[PDB]
């Protein structure tokens, strides 16, 4: 509804999601349980809290 998911960078630490049409850059964030630890993995924002997750689990 109001989350994307997207693949991330490990070296940016940033998720990148698209949006009709137009890619958006997100900070993943320094957590643990946050950042990307693996080039391309899924992560997903949350537009409503503004919230980051670059480990999204299968």
């Amino acid at each position: 509804l109001s989350k994307f998911g997207g693949e991330c960078s490990l070296k940016h630490n940033t998720c990148t999601y698209l949006k009709g049409g137009k890619n958006h850059v997100v900070n993943c964030g320094s957590a643990a349980n946050k950042k990307c630890k693996s080039d391309r993995h899924h992560c997903e924002y949350d537009e409503h809290h503004k919230r980051v997750d670059c480990q999204t689990p299968v």
